[PDB]
DNA sequence: ACTTTAT
DNA sequence: ATAAAGTATAGTGTG
């Protein structure tokens, strides 16, 4: 099976929708309701406070520059991670969680782990997926383009993949130089 | 490498 | 007028 990692920009506005779709405040076709109860958050977050209210806080209280944040600042980047549903069929419930804590450990020991805003994990929809907000704060700067540049997306399709396996997982990096488009998921479904 | 942003 | 961060990036799946 082939890992999955991708992130997604977040600004201000879209951050509502996030958290609307994360929490579960809300449905889409495909999710089971009977199911959500069976999601859980990964960080120690109060679900009480909305995303762009939480990295704001952190970011303004930890910035060096008095400058405030642009509008069009990338509050954060939400990666997906995930993979087949065939891998996840292989795993219990224990190493299902251990699958995300680990994915996780990943982004805070290479990031920060301050840096992890939220990482929710679904299971409720077709395949078991987290989304978590990787917030993009280093040296007192908030900058996504200085810490995931070309580069540095190339460097975590290698070695992400290969952190995962060194720590009991079956899976296997994406095609090197891989000429796929993003396809959202509902162009996705289309697809299909 | 070219704009937009908040000074 | 200045400089930091905006824009993409790399990957596959029914996020
Ligand atoms: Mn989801």
């Amino acid at each position: 099976s082939y890992m999955v990692a991708r992130m997604q920009k977040m600004k201000a506005g879209n951050l509502g929708g996030a958290f609307k779709h994360n929490e579960r405040v809300f449905s889409n076709k495909d999710i089971n309701p009977s199911r959500s109860h069976l999601n859980y958050e990964l960080t120690d977050r109060d679900r009480s406070v909305s995303y762009e209210k939480q990295i704001k806080d952190y970011v303004n209280e930890n910035k060096v520059s008095n400058r405030a944040i642009r509008k069009d600042a990338v509050l954060c980047d939400e990666w997906i991670i995930t993979s087949d549903k065939d891998f996840f069929e292989k795993l219990d419930e224990e190493q299902t969680r251990t699958f995300f804590e680990t994915a996780k450990n990943y982004f805070a020991e290479n990031y920060g782990e301050s840096n992890i805003a939220y990482a929710s994990v679904h299971l409720d929809e077709s395949t078991p997926h987290m989304h978590m907000g990787v917030v993009p704060f280093e040296n007192g700067k908030l900058s996504s383009k200085a810490m995931f540049d070309r580069e540095e997306l190339k460097h975590i399709q290698e070695d992400l993949p290969r952190y995962m396996s060194d720590h009991g997982f079956e899976l296997e990096r994406g095609k090197l130089n891989s000429e796929a488009k993003h396809k959202t998921v509902a162009e996705f479904k289309r697809a299909m």
